[PDB]
This record gives structure tokens, C-alpha cells and sequence, in this order.
């Protein structure tokens, strides 16, 4: 399983795939940078950030913030709720306060 879900990948997935195969894994990786490459390449976030968050990311910081003003809040929320978790300092909690 530590394969069949980092497929989402661009030369080796897109769209109606990545998010495909990834309700047979649990679990997995990828997905601090999974998060940064498929924010800047092709919209899919809302996504790609609503079928993982897995632990990681909590801010900081770009895909943190990132989701707030779009809009997704829903899913936002509930982002942090892995954050104060084995996590608890500034920048990264004074960051889920500023969140």
C-alpha cells in the first residue's frame, strides 16, 4: 500500500484516477508534498485535501492558510483538528491560533 496511493501523480495519473485508488489504501504518504504539487498543478485541492489530510499538514503554512478563504472552511476545521495534536508550539500552533 505504499505505492498504490502516491500514484496520484502527474506523468502518472490525473483527475478521475488519483482520487481512484486511493480508498483502498489507509495508508499512506505523500502528503505534505502531494499537497504542494497538486495545488500548482491543475485544480483539484478541494480534492486532493478532502481525501487525505492523514497527519500533515497542520501549519505551517501554504496549504494551511491556503484553505480558508476559497472556501473551504468545512474540511478547513477540521484540518486543525489533527493540529494541536503530537503538535504544540508558535509558528505552527500561534499559526493555528492565527488560523
Amino acid at each position: 500500500n505504499t505505492s498504490a496511493v502516491q500514484v496520484l501523480i502527474e506523468h502518472i495519473g490525473n483527475l478521475d484516477r488519483a482520487y481512484e485508488f486511493a480508498e483502498r489504501c489507509n495508508e499512506p504518504a505523500v502528503w505534505s508534498q502531494l499537497a504542494k504539487a497538486q495545488l500548482q498543478k491543475g485544480m483539484v485541492k478541494e480534492a486532493i485535501d478532502s481525501y487525505i489530510k492523514a497527519d500533515d499538514p497542520s501549519s505551517y503554512m501554504e496549504v494551511v492558510q491556503a484553505a480558508n478563504t476559497s472556501g473551504n472552511w468545512e474540511e478547513l476545521v477540521k484540518y486543525l483538528q489533527m493540529a494541536r495534536k503530537k503538535a504544540r508550539e508558535s509558528y505552527v500552533e500561534t499559526e493555528l491560533i492565527f488560523a
